[PDB]
C-alpha cells in the first residue's frame, strides 16, 4: 500500500510558504503547514491550494495549529522564529529560538519520531545541535539548511564572473553558517577548470577571488538591506526542497548542510557544515575535502565561533 | 540570431515577486522586476537569483526602479497597486491605481511598445481597460488576469467534492472579475461527464452545486480574512505565468482572462472575463460558449457592474 | 522507512525500452527491463543508464531475464509479445499471446502480487480480462492501456481541426479497444464549448466530425503502415507512464482504460475502456457518461466485439 | 513577433526519432523529423504527435522527404548513416557516411544556413569537419555531440563506484571520439573532493580507477554487443537535445562536444572534444583544463587518429 509522501512545515511565515509553494508545484509531497499564528497557514494553504491546479499539481495542501496533523510525516523542515530581522548577527535570535525549538521538538517526538527535520530556523547550527539534543532524534535525520544556500550564492558569484552556466561551478562552503564560514576556493572548479588556471590564464585576479568569498560571507546582509522587513526567504526554501527531495527520493546527492561530524574534518562530535551524502536514510556520509593548510585554520576559527554561541546557549537565562 | 525571452514585472510585492521566482524556476524567460520602492526590487531579484541555480535555471532576474530597463520585454505583467487589502469590493482601490497605471502606460508605450501586456492591478477589469486606453497598444495585446484564478477556483471546489483531480475538470467563470462574476455551471464536466448527469446519478444536489458557485464568487475575502495582512498571491501569480506561458510558447491555449470582446456574448466593445485563444499574436480569439437564458442574465447584470464602475472613472476632473 | 518505487517492465521492445526512457527520464521510478531474449533488455538499460545523468534523474535502471528480479515492483506493465505486428486486426495475436500471459501471471503472482498491473499487449481487452483470470490479482489492481492512447488520438485530431492547445480538448473514447471502439462526439467540448455550437457557428461539420470519428478507429493502421516493421510505440509508451504515474502519486485522475465494469453502462463484470478514477488502490471509481441512444448502441456492438473474441480465446487449441 | 522554435532532425532512425521524442515531451521546439526513407519519419511523426497531449506539451512534430522543410530551423540534428553497426571501430562508416553528409550540407546550406548544426554521424570528428567544409557555414556554428555522452559515461561510472548521483560528480572526456578518447582523471571531483583524495582516503584504488577509464573508452560495444541490432541510441539522443537546450535557451553552458579548436589544448585548427561554452551564438568559448604530461601525451595520440582518419578521406578519386 503506497501512501503520499508528506512533508510538515513548522512556521508558515517567509520562508514556510515558499516551502509549501515549491513541493505543491513540483508534486514533491502532500504539505502541512503549521503555525501558531490564527489565520496565517490557514489562508496560504488555501491559496497554494488553488495554484495546484494550474501547475497540474494533486499535492494537497493544508493549514494547521494543531501538531496532531503532522503525523506520519516523511520530512520536517522548521522555519519557526520569533519576529524580526537580525541586525548584525544571526546568533540575536538564539534564546528565543531555543525556546521555540523545545516546543517543536515534543510535537514532533510525539507525533512523528521516524520523520527527516531540515532545520532552518537561525542561529543554524547551534539551532540543529539543540533540537537534536531536545527531541532525541538520532544524529543522522536531523540536520539544518545553510550549505545549499551559502554554496549556491558561492557558486552564482563565481558564475557570474565568467558568465557561465552557475550548474557548472563545483563550490563548496563549508564550517558555521555566520562570518566564520569557509567558502574553500582551493576546490572550486568550472567545468572541471580549476581557479588556479584562470588565475595563470588572466580571466580572474586573487583580488576578484578574495571579493567572491567576502561577498559569499555577507551575502545575507546585502539581501536584508534591501528587503528592509526581513531576511532572504526565496533561495532557502528552495534550499530546503532540495535537500527534502535528496531524501525522499534517495538520490545520494551530495548536500552541503549542518551535519553530526564526527570522523572527519579534525572534530569529534559537532553540527558544522559539511559536504554530505543524503538519501531514505538521512545523513548517509560525509565527504573530506582537500583543504589547504589556511582553509584548515578557517574552518578551525569558524569552529570555535560555533563552540562559543553553543555554551551561551548552554548558559542561558 | 535567437533572443532570449524576457518577462518585465511591474510592482515587485507580493504577486511580482512569486511570479519572479517561477518564471525563473522553470526558466520560462529573463525578469526584470520593477518597483519606485527603494531596495525591495533589488532586495528579490537577487535573493531570487540565488535560487536560480538550485533549480538549474539560467534565467536572469534583475531589479529597477527605470523604465529604461524594461525595452525590449515580451510580455509585461502589472502589479503594481496602492497599498492594502481592499475592505469588501474591489473597486475600492480604483482611483489610485488609476493614477499608477498612467505612469506604467507610459513607461511601456515608450520602450516596449510591442510587449504582450497582463494586468492583475485591481479593479481588474477596469484597469485593462484603462491602460489599454492611455498606452495606446493593440486591443489583442493587452488584457488581464482574472478567468483563470476564478476558473482555477471553480474547477477546484468541484473537484473537492468529487474527489478526483482537479485537472480532470473542466469549468468557466465569465464576465468581471467582481461578485458579478458567473461561474457557468452549464458546461461543467468532470472527465466528460455533466453536472446534469451527477444529479441524475445522485453524486450531487443543486444545493450542493449552488454552495460550490458561491464559494467561487466569495473565494478571495476567504484567502483575504485569513492572511491578515493583504489579499491571496500565490495563486494569482502562478495565474499569470499561466498566461504568459500561452503567449511565449504560442500554445492556442483557452484562457480565460479579461480580454476584448466586441463580436461576442451580446457586446460590442468591452473588456470582460471570456475564453479566449492565447498565442504568439496576442489574445488571438473568443470562444461563444453555450450558455443557459439564466446564465446570459447574470452575465447581462455582470456587464453592467463593469460599465458602472467605468463610468465613474470615466467621469472624473 | 521510504523505499524507491518500482516499476516493472515485462518485455523490453519497442514499448517496453520507451517506457523505462521516460520512467526513468522523470525520476518517477526505478525500472526493471524484463525480457526472455538475451542482450536485449540489458543493452537497452545500460544505454538509458547512460542518460539518467543528463536528464539530472538518480532512476536506477537495470536489464534481467529472472522475474526474481521484480519482487516488490509497486507497478508491473505488461508489453510481451509475439514477433510481427498485426496485418488486419489485433485478435490474430490472441492464441501466443495469452500463453505468454499465464507465463508473466505466474511471475507476478510469485514475486510482486500487491502490484498494479498495467496490460499493453494486444488484443488488449482481451489479454486484460485473461491475465486477471489467471493470475487471480484483485480485478481492481488489474487493466489496460488502451482509452489513453484512443482518447489522445481522438483529442488531437479535434484540437488540430480547430487549431488549438489539445489539452484544452476534452474528448473520451470507450468500448473495446478495436474497430468497435465508440468516440463519444456527444460530451466533446473544447475549452467548455460543445461541438453542437461549433456546428451552428460554422466551424466544424458533422462530416468533418465522422472522419475525425473515423480516423480515431484506425489510427492504429495508419501509423502501423507508415513505420512498416512494426506497430506504434511512441505514444503507448508515454501512455502507460501517466497511468503509472496516476497510481503511484494517488492522482485521483480520470483514466480511460480497460478495468472490469460491473454496474455501468449496462453491464455486469466485463473488461472494457470506461472512465476510471486510479489512484493509490488502483482502479478506485468508474464515471458514467451521458451517452446518445446511438452512443449507446456502439458500445453495445463494441460489447459484442468484445465477448466474440474473448469466446474465441475459451475455445482456443 | 516571437516565432516558434524550430528543430530539424536530419535521419529519423534510432536516434532521430529519440531525439523528436524528448523535445517534444519538453516542449523545447517544433520538430521537423527528415528521412529519405519512405513512411519512416511519418510514422514516427505521427506517433509522436499522439503523446504531445499526454506530455501537455504543444510542440508540433512533422514526418518529410523534402529538404524544404527545414527551412527557418534554429538548429539542426545529423543522424542520417548507412545502415548496420561498426564491428570494431566507428572509422568504418567513414566513406559512405561522408557522401550521406553531403546531400545534407547542400540541404542545410540552401534552406537554413545560419542553424546550429549538431553532427551525430559517425565517425563523428571527422563528419563534423566534413560537414563544415562543404556546407561553409561558420567553425563557431557547427559541432558534433560526443563529449557529452563519453563524459556522461564516465561520469555515471565514477558515480557507480562511490555510491553517489552521478550529477555531483564533475568529469571530462577530450580528444577523439575513438578509442584514443582521454577520459581526464586529473579533473575528476566528486562534490569538490578530488580523486587523489580518495586515493588517500583509502575509498578507491588507481586500479578501480584504470579500470573506469578503460570502461568508458569501451563502453559503446557494451551496449551494441548487447542490443544486437545496432548501436546506443537512448543517450545519444539525450544528449544532443541537452546541447540544442544551450542554444536555444542562450545557457552559457559547458558542454563537451567536437569543436573547431584553434587557439587551445597545442592544436592551430581541428574539430576534436573540448569543454565548450554554448549559448545563443553557438560555441562561444573553449576552456582550457589542467592536463597532466600523461595526459597531453594521451591527448596528442588522439589527435594523431583524427588526422590519420581525415587524410584517408581527404586523398579518394
Ligand atoms: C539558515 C539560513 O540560511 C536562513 C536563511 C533565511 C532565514 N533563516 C531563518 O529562518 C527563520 C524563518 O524566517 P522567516 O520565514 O523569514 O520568518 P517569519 O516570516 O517571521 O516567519 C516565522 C514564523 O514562525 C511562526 N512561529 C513563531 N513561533 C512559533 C512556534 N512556537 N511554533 C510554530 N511557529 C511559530 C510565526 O508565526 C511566523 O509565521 C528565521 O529564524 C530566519 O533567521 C535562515
Ligand atoms: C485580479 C485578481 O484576481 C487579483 C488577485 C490578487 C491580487 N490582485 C491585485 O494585484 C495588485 C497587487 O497585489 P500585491 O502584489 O499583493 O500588492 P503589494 O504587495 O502591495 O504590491 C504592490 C507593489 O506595487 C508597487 N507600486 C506602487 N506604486 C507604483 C508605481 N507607480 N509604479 C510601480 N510600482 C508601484 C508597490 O511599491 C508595491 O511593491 C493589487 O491591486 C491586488 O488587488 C488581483
Ligand atoms: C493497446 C495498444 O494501444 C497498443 C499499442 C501499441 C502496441 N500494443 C501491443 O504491445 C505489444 C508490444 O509491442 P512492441 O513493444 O512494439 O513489440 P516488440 O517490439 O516485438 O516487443 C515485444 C517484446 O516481448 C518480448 N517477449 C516475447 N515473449 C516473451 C515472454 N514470454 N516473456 C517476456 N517477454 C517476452 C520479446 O522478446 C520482445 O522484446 C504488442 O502486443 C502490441 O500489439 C498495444
Ligand atoms: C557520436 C556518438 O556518440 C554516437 C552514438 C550513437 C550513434 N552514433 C551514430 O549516429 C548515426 C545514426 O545512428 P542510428 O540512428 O542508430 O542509425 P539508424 O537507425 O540506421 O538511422 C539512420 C537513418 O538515416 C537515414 N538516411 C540514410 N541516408 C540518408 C540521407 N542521404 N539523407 C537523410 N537520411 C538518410 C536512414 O534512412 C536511417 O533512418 C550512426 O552513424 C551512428 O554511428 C553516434
Amino acid at each position: 500500500m503506497i501512501e503520499r509522501r508528506k512533508i510538515a512545515v513548522i512556521g508558515s511565515g517567509q520562508i514556510g510558504g515558499n516551502i509549501a509553494y515549491i513541493v505543491g508545484k513540483d508534486n514533491l509531497a502532500d504539505v502541512v503547514l503549521f503555525d501558531i499564528a490564527e489565520g496565517i497557514p490557514q489562508g496560504k494553504a488555501l491559496d497554494i491550494t488553488h495554484s495546484m491546479v494550474m501547475f497540474g499539481s494533486t499535492s494537497k495542501v493544508i493549514g494547521t495549529n494543531d501538531y496532531a496533523d503532522i503525523s506520519g510525516s516523511d520530512v520536517v523542515i522548521i522555519t519557526a522564529s520569533i519576529p524580526g530581522r537580525p541586525k548584525d548577527d544571526r546568533s540575536e535570535l538564539l534564546f528565543g529560538n531555543a525556546r521555540i525549538l523545545d516546543s517543536v521538538a515534543e510535537g514532533v517526538k510525539k507525533y512523528c519520531p521516524n520523520a527527516f527535520v531540515i532545520c532552518i530556523t537561525n542561529p543554524l547550527d547551534v539551532m540543529v545541535s539543540h533540537f537534536q539534543k531536545v527531541s532525541g532524534l538520532p544524529h543522522n535525520k536531523v540536520c539544518g539548511m545553510a550549505g545549499v544556500l551559502d554554496s549556491s550564492r558561492f557558486r552564482t558569484f563565481i558564475a557570474q564572473h565568467f558568465g557561465v552556466n552557475a550548474s557548472d561551478v563545483s563550490a563548496n562552503v563549508i564550517g558555521g553558517h555566520g562570518d566564520g564560514m569557509v567558502p574553500a576556493t582551493s576546490s572550486v572548479s568550472v567545468g572541471g577548470v580549476p581557479l588556479s588556471s584562470f588565475i595563470k590564464q588572466g580571466l580572474i585576479t586573487q583580488e576578484q577571488i578574495d571579493e567572491i568569498v567576502c561577498h559569499t560571507r555577507i551575502a545575507w546582509k546585502e539581501v536584508a538591506d534591501n528587503l528592509k522587513t526581513g531576511t532572504a526567504y526565496f533561495a532557502p526554501a528552495a534550499a530546503a526542497v532540495k535537500m527534502a527531495e535528496a531524501y525522499l527520493k534517495d538520490k545520494k546527492a551530495v548536500v552541503p548542510c549542518s551535519a553530526f561530524c564526527s570522523n572527519h574534518y579534525g572534530v569529534k562530535g559537532i553540527y558544522m557544515g559539511v559536504p554530505t551524502i543524503i538519501g531514505k536514510n538521512g545523513v548517509e556520509d560525509i565527504l573530506e575535502l582537500d583543504l589547504t593548510p589556511l582553509e584548515q585554520k578557517l574552518l578551525g576559527e569558524s569552529i570555535n565561533e560555533v563552540n562559543t554561541i553553543s555554551k551561551v546557549l548552554d548558559n542561558a537565562p
